[PDB]
């Protein structure tokens, strides 16, 4: 319904360890980020495009699931781009385009499951941007103006 969603926010570190023990790191917003999501993004995982700062365009996948820790009913939102970074980027804005959706949030039994769905997840993201439609959004003007 909302599909393409954009937004930007500051890269803000977050909590337990951090999924780059996994070789995937996911970085965050600041929860007014997500907190402004339309309620039909539900939870699950989606993929799309990302820039940070003025930088390139680049593959992404982003999971959104329900935040365990706030009072309420709140989200999380943790993007992992499909490219090697040389340094970390904490403070620096993200932009992102999530276009479209893979799969809901599943349960998995051993991180072996767990780290295979994810990079699984990434790969067939990757297949799924070349496809015209998805290809084109690379180029949207959300992302010319912030280089
Ligand atoms: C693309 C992607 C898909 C994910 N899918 C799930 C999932 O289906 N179930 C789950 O419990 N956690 C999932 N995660 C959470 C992952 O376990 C998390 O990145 C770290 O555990 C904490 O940052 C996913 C993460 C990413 C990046
Ligand atoms: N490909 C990438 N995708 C996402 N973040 C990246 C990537 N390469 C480097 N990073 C850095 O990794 C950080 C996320 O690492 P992570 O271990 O998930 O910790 P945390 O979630 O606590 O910030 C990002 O804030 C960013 O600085
Ligand atoms: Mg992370």
């Amino acid at each position: 319904r909302h599909l393409p969603y954009f937004c930007r926010g500051q890269v803000v570190r977050g909590f337990g360890r951090g999924s780059k023990q996994l070789g995937i790191p996911t970085a965050n917003f600041p929860e007014q980020v997500v907190d402004n999501l339309p309620a039909d993004i539900s939870t699950g995982i989606y993929y799309g495009w990302a820039s940070v700062g003025s930088g390139d365009v680049h593959k992404m996948v982003v999971s959104i699931g329900w935040n365990p820790y706030y009072k309420n009913t709140k989200k999380s939102m943790e993007t992992h781009i499909m490219h090697t970074f040389k340094e970390d980027f904490y403070g620096e804005i993200l932009n992102v385009a999530i276009v479209g959706y893979l799969r809901p949030e599943k349960n998995f039994d051993s991180l072996e499951s767990l780290i295979s769905a994810i990079q699984g997840d990434i790969e067939e993201a990757k297949k799924r941007l070349e496809l015209p439609e998805y290809l084109k959004i690379k180029e949207d003007n959300f992302f010319q103006v912030s280089k």
